[PDB]
């Protein structure tokens, strides 16, 4: 069940495949349970919660090395000490990025996926790859002599410090906040997000067909115009390049009333009914990350 | 049953009126959704798909050749040649729809009443089809309110994509629980706030006395503002009465911002409480009309 | 009325206390449900979309005051069609207020009601009293020389304006959705303002403490500045002549956390549990309303 | 029950830690559940209505010696003279709630544990007083801190009243979910979003050159307040990559605004629809220990 060699009850139901019906009741098993939950104060925690002040301290250095970057590349080194500390925290950030690089390709060797759909299964260490794939490509543009460097280093920033709740596993409440939102995105932010895109893009397609000239006869424009609107911004008089005041009027009320005063509420109202309906789902795939954790941290050490 | 040519229950109950009570409930036994969910997989999902493709197509070159119009109509290079033809093909859309919808309301000859409860997406295709031919004729008849007509036409045509979100379960089911909550909590909401919208509005114009929103139509406006969270409460300084045009403007914002916009967030939610399977068995009852609309055509 | 006048039985159950312990349940009986159903197509009904219509007339005759109000009252006579029309639409309305108050004077002493429970109950006819009471002092002060009567009229007429959803009732989905809104505003709204007020009076206090000088200065100003968090417009930087900005940040990241971001989320919480538990009930205390509106055309009509 | 003087029952339940597995339901049995109402209602009742009105009355005297001070301190008239006495009359009230806070955190004798897990309301009050001791320190200690001092008691004070709210069924049970709400939801959701805010504001500070916004507490400013509804997405242009800015302040927005507020509203609304049984016996264990500590205090 724990140790054999070839083949293991918790190696099995643990890196089990998605395809498998019952893979999130298939470890609530008494035995299975207080072994994982032991593995969990026995060992794996103290691997868990060591290796989450490293990464901590390599995000902070990363942050550090990131916001202090001089203003083509590559660069001298200045005779300061905080010349010092940029460089050997860039040049230690960079061996961080190349060792999740590695991390991920020897995942992806090992495990071997199915080439099926393994963005949503396992998408931590997928973003994890992306997020060394922003480091590895910021380090040959850096050394290319081309400032696309830091259009890549901001996202590697922005990649790494959202990927944080990686490690919001381990604690109960968090983890169950953490999948919750995983799922949340998953299911009702990616269907939202296709009827809104077309709503959006639609009426703001005809606004610029629309208006005649201006600052705002771009469709990028009016797009953001007209996105304005869902953050509490909708403007009503950005533009007066038109010819025909109740045709704008009409077309925006239209928008107005068909994305924010329906689409959002309604989705308010679907993300409750999701809420209320996962409790036992969410501590079910909650209970599949902190033992594959469990196991991860035995294969580890 | 499903191929007699004298009378097919699979007809019968789709081509039901309203009237029915069980139109909807009836096709969830073992025959009738099995025979239609086979129907799908078999010569409908991928006759829709393909449709699905075209309209998706008629769509971006009626929007490249429209965002692009020349500044009394009617108005050589590639561009024009480009501009012209797109033009063309999306007036050759519109007709063929205007056609379609022509043939739907001669063939199902509806009883004058099921028109405005049944089959929504057929009545707005034919509006947005009118729309293309106003704008037609408009645009031939020295005028430039053919761009108004387009634009609109344009705004209704990219909103009718939605149709075509049947034949995926998530998505249709999405799309049904939509036409739903519009159908009842949107037009709550809106009666009670226009009522309320009106009122308020009516008496802050009175409360002014010379200034930029003397108009009803600005006070209108600037009391609207404050649903989508640009309030100003402070749009006007020329008045007497101080006490009377605050007061106003606070129990305006808390009767409608703080009451009945966050009243339309808890019916929403208890309504899609409510209406999971009726929202499922609608969606299966459109892709089942869906089959038999695929099957028809020959 | 089961046999019987004196003390009818759907009128005394129609025109019960509130201290009836389960008052709501009364019309409903079959039988008695059927007497305000029969009865309620038979005439009231037809009574009660004349008196609407009636009623929608008045208020139109009296909402067009940008087209009335001219420019030391009393006023002239400018001998047009216009200063007729608007001339005569005063003088109706000015009736149609003396007979809104003619009427709620009429039910005060006819029912010598409690008048204690009459403002969480039957408060509909409060509500008409006061739209009949600003309009009579709005009379008084236009014939009094001063220019309180547009305000006493402005607030009469939105007064007035709300009060057309009492007659939004006699439609089962409209009336018992009003219902809602009208039970939503006595518990929730009220308990919610009280807390809210209490909330932003501390900090707005706290803040204008803080200032030292300046057009914020006041305790108005400061709190219209706190306030306009709530409708979607915090400004984070309102005021610039203040204590050290150390304590003026604090303070407003704290106040916006406690009022924004917790308490209309609780708000909206509450509401939704409130609706969830709230569908019989209405439907029963909106068919009490309907019993008790037809009574009251049977006993005029 | 009542008092043997060395331990009663009642005063075991009231003063037991929170160690106990059901400390909440204790009272729900009849002969406490009487007997703590039938208390209420003779004396401690009356006895909570006019310490409340010490209270407000309190509060009122600080609040406006505290908002006309005058503007190197420290510092005939009836004003000043009303002004000076408000300001003793405030530094007595807080020298009393220090003494009683001193006294509580001396007879219960915390064990360090529950002192800032239970008795929240007791901290709160120790809090504020010392914040107004430290202002007094600093008034007479001539430094221009204790107008910050002041001004954040004034504020607690005023937020305090919160504790007054018990006595009332309907004011006590949204107190006390006000309090667990606080505990549980609106800390997570501070955790998680205060994570994305610092990375997504040092990507977007990352991003600029130079500027006023290339500070870190201004560019953090200015993501923060997309939560309030008042956005910019072009707060600057002195930087390169427009469509790396856009990116990231669409990717923020959408991950913040768009979906963890509207989680937060889901997940709060779950807890309200969760604890109603666990409010209400919270709200009496917050009754019955009110009467027992009015029996004590005499
Ligand atoms: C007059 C037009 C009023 C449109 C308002 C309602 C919008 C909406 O509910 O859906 C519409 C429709 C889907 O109903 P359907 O026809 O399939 O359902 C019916 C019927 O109800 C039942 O279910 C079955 O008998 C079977 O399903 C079918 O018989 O088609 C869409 O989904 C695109 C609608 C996209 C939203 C736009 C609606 C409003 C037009 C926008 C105007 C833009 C202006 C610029
Ligand atoms: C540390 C400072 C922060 C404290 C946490 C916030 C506390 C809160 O919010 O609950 C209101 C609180 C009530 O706790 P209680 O004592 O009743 O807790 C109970 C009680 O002790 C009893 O044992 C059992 O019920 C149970 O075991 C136990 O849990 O105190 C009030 O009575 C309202 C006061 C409301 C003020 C709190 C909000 C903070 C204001 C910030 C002002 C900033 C100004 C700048
Ligand atoms: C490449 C995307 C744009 C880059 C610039 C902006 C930064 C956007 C960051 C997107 C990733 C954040 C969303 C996300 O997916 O977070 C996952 C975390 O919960 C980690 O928890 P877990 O281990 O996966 O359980
Ligand atoms: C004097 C204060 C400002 C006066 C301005 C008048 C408009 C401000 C809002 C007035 C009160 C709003 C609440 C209200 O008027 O609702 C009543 C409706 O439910 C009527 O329906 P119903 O009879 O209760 O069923
Ligand atoms: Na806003
Ligand atoms: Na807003």
């Amino acid at each position: 069940i724990d140790t054999c060699e070839k083949n293991s009850v918790l190696e099995v139901i643990a890196y089990s495949s998605s395809e498998t019906p019952n893979r999130h009741d298939m470890l609530l098993v008494e035995p299975l349970n207080r072994l994982l939950q032991d593995k969990w104060d026995r060992f794996v925690k103290r691997i868990f919660y060591f290796n989450f002040f490293v990464y901590c301290l390599y995000m902070i250095i990363f942050t550090a090395a990131a916001y202090y970057r001089p203003v083509l590349p590559p660069y001298k080194l200045k005779n300061t000490v905080g010349d010092y500390f940029r460089v050997t925290g860039e040049i230690l950030s960079v061996s961080g990025g190349v060792y999740f690089f590695f991390r991920g390709i020897q995942y992806f060797l090992q495990r071997r996926p199915s080439l099926k759909s393994l963005f949503v299964d396992s998408y931590s260490e997928i973003l994890f790859f992306v997020q060394s794939l922003f480091m590895l490509v910021s380090v040959v543009l850096y050394f290319s002599q081309r400032k696309e460097y830091v259009a890549s280093m901001v996202f590697s920033l922005a990649m790494g410090w959202t990927n944080m709740l990686y490690y919001t596993r381990g604690f109960q409440q968090m983890g169950i906040y953490a999948v919750m939102i995983e799922k949340m995105i998953l299911r009702d932010l990616c269907r939202f997000m296709f009827v809104y895109l077309v709503f959006l893009f639609g009426f703001s397609t005809a606004v610029v067909t629309l208006i005649e000239d201006g600052k705002y006869n771009s469709l990028y424009s009016t797009c953001l115009e007209l996105f304005k609107f869902t953050i509490g911004m909708g403007d009503l008089e950005f533009t007066e390049n038109y010819d025909f005041k109740a045709v704008f009027i009409i077309l925006l009320l239209a928008y107005v009333i068909l994305t924010y005063i329906l689409l959002l509420n309604m989705l308010i109202a679907l993300m409750g009914e999701t809420v209320n309906k996962i409790a036992q789902e969410s501590k079910n795939i909650w209970k599949l990350q902190r033992a594959i954790t469990i196991l991860d941290t035995e294969k580890s050490f």
